[PDB]
């Protein structure tokens, strides 16, 4: 299952390589032409940040379900980068995690993975 991404700061990027998962970088020519799983971070208050809206602009057909990453100190805007992404485009949040996430959020992604693929 590919996973696509993107990190502002390092958490996202360390997470996903401990996924050793097909993995890759959103940019502004990429084109997704399969399933894939977005992991995101949260900005600002409770936003996901633009560069990550303007790829699911063009890349949300193959979408098939979303991970953030966030900090527990935003309280119940907790990963609600995921929350509008999943309410918006009918997929599934896969996972919230804090910040680079430990050893059982990396595992709890890819059983959820697992399940949804
Ligand atoms: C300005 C600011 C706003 C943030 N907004 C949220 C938020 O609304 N919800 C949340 O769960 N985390 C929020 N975060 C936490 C980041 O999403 C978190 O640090 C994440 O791991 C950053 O990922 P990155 O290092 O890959 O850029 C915020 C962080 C900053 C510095
Ligand atoms: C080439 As990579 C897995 O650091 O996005
Ligand atoms: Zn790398
Ligand atoms: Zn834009
Ligand atoms: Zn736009
Ligand atoms: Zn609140």
């Amino acid at each position: 299952m590919l996973v696509a991404y993107d990190s502002m700061t390092g958490n996202v990027k360390r997470f996903i390589h401990k996924l050793n998962m097909p993995a890759v970088q959103i940019d502004e020519d990429l084109v997704i032409d399969e399933d894939f799983i977005l992991i995101t971070y949260t900005t600002g208050f409770g936003n996901v940040p633009e560069r990550v809206l303007d790829f699911l602009e063009r890349n949300n057909e193959k979408l098939k379900g979303v991970s953030a990453s966030g900090n527990r100190n935003w309280g119940d805007m907790f990963g609600a980068s995921a929350d509008k992404i999943s309410t918006k485009y009918e997929v599934p949040i896969v996972s919230k995690f804090e910040l680079s996430g430990t050893n059982n959020d990396v595992e709890y992604f890819k059983e959820r993975v697992r399940e949804i693929a």
